[PDB]
RNA sequence: AAUUGAAGAGUUUGAUCAUGGCUCAGAUUGAACGCUGGCGGCAGGCCUAACACAUGCAAGUCGAACGGUAACAGGAA
């Protein structure tokens, strides 16, 4: 039901009277491939303890993303820390033009083809932050036929 | 029918986020070099010395403008 993908591992180290003291962080997402999408972030001694704490928390905060047949419904841009990305509907056959962070959330949460791009810093953690925010923001037709008072048709 | 279009990565720190340069993956060429080399089609071939040039060839034609006859070819001797 749901995929999951391990977006990247890093190695961390804090120093104490005795020397340094490693430790793992593992960044993963997890999505239906039907418009819902988390991101988890988990810390351990190990790398599995890592992947599995990641895991855990990526399920329990998904957010639901408005998508329109396998793509976005308008450019979107989104932005967290130094990342900053833009995303932008594309034809069928496209697949996916986006980096290697951007491309696994578009990917487990269902958009088959974007135009993707990152910009500023394109740190991992940010970068995924910033796209997952810019995919929740996303307005569809109803709405904004909904907040205007209109219907779907006088907005198309 | 004739705008179907946009990917990142490495490297500063014990570790982090940012800033910021450097480096890499792409496409391209009147190319050159090294190794190697079967055939065909279409194109391309002094980018440097607007340096100096042997030899041959690259602009003639008209007798229906003209006086003519060097030919050679006939007509006449
Ligand atoms: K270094
Ligand atoms: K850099
Ligand atoms: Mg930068
Ligand atoms: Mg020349």
């Amino acid at each position: 039901e749901l995929q999951e993908k391990l977006i990247a591992v890093n190695r961390v180290s804090k120093t104490v009277k005795g020397g340094r003291i490693f430790s793992f962080t593992a960044l993963t997402v997890v999505g239906d491939g039907n418009g819902r999408v988390g991101f988890g972030y988990g810390k351990a001694r190990e790398v599995p303890a890592a992947i599995q704490k990641a895991m855990e928390k990526a399920r329990r905060n998904m957010i639901n993303v408005a998508l329109n047949n396998g793509t976005l419904q308008h450019p979107v841009k989104g932005v967290h820390t130094g990342s900053r990305v833009f995303m932008q509907p594309a034809s069928e056959g496209t697949g996916i033009i986006a980096g290697g962070a951007m491309r696994a959330v578009l990917e487990v949460a269902g958009v088959h083809n974007v135009l993707a791009k990152a910009y500023g810093s394109t740190n991992p953690i940010n970068v995924v932050r910033a796209t997952i925010d810019g995919l929740e923001n996303m307005n569809s037709p109803e709405m904004v036929a909904a907040k205007r008072g209109k219907s779907v048709e006088e907005i198309l």
